[PDB]
């Protein structure tokens, strides 16, 4: 099975930036009702999508207390619980983060380490790449992810 | 086999919105020579791509009488005919629709039912997720699709 | 294994346009320190991503004299060397190029022929599709690519 997911958030100077489950030193951060971690949302949607389960807005509406104020790893782990319950064995996650600043290369090892631990995948099965927007979206972070299961 | 496809259309107020084969009640809709069904087009391109057959512009030009003014499901069905003639067995489709409004959640079941009927896939093999553009693309609909075959 | 990669480049009038390894006659071309071949870059990042090896800015930075000023096919061939040494067999590449002008349809045969020759894949395993940005990104070329291996 395969699943494809996307996320994006506007970025504001002076707000914390969460990506891949980590808080990143940065002059900008997501301006969103949640932690705005585009990487974990895209991955969560891709996982849900691989089983036709819906999307993060459907399964994690802030309307439910279980979801209100929570770090995005809560949503990812719930999506893994759901697909695992359906027989899935996650094999790979490959995703692209688009953002102009900050540079994520200095944080590559920690970002991949975090995804590896969160999704319980070997490091060679975490495919993380970074790009700028070349001016197309200078005030947003964007993430697009594919997952492979079985 | 895998295939990857994308489509996008300018939205304009007061035009009909078509997604996944259905009319969706909406304040806005595609500004196009097509019905502008971004989901249908992205899936068609994904299917063609999986066999290297070209893209919707090549295969379904409106300079072609069989395809001019036709609904986009006609093109999806012809793309399925072509890949099935080459021995394909579609397994799964996962796609993301990006649009600010209207909300697609209230139409989720009908949209997934439509793709399941049209591609003859079980509901758990239709992975449909929705997102807004968080202000990045307020006047467009975008779709990106992955298909898996054999 | 699967990998997903993206690239984009600003377009400017009177610069040469490189796509899939080829010069494309065009009013506009990449503004870049590289040849700005978005197709090559997205495919390279997708291959690297499939083994968790990093991205083109990590492996092929222009701070490294070995890679500065090289054509983008050089990087793609080295990515192919790296995954092959890890046991990979590339099976398929599917990618989408987004750009308003020039029209790529007249170049379709040559582009596909080039990717087939470069990746050593049969034409039915090169899935190339083209789209405009519909006004969303009129001064950029964008590429998004999925690869499948083993
Ligand atoms: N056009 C849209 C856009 C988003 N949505 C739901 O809204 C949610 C939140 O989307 P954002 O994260 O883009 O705000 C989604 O996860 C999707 O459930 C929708 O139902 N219709
Ligand atoms: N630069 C481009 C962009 C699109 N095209 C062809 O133009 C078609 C229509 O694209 P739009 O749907 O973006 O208008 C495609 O499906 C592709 O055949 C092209 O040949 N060169
Ligand atoms: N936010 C970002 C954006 C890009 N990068 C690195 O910068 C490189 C070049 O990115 P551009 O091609 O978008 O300029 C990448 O291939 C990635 O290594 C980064 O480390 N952090
Ligand atoms: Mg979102
Ligand atoms: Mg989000
Ligand atoms: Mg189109
Ligand atoms: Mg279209
Ligand atoms: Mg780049
Ligand atoms: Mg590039």
């Amino acid at each position: 099975r395969i699943g494809y997911g996307e996320d994006s958030h506007r970025l504001e100077e002076g707000r914390p930036l969460y990506l891949c489950g980590l808080l990143i030193p940065s002059p900008v951060g997501a301006l969103a009702h949640s932690d705005g971690d585009a990487a974990m949302h895209a991955l969560t949607d891709a996982l849900l999508s691989a089983y036709g389960l819906g999307d993060i807005g459907l399964l994690f509406p802030d309307t439910d207390p279980r979801w209100r104020g929570e770090r995005s790893e809560v949503f990812l782990r719930e999506a893994m619980r759901l697909v695992e319950a359906r027989g899935a064995k996650l094999l790979q996650a490959s995703l692209v983060l688009t953002l102009d600043r900050p540079k994520l290369g200095p944080h590559r090892k920690a970002l991949v380490d975090s995804l590896s631990r969160l999704m319980r995948l070997p490091q060679d099965r975490i495919g993380l790449t970074f790009k700028t927007s070349e001016g197309l979206a200078p005030s947003h972070v964007q993430a697009r992810a594919v997952v492979l299961l079985d």
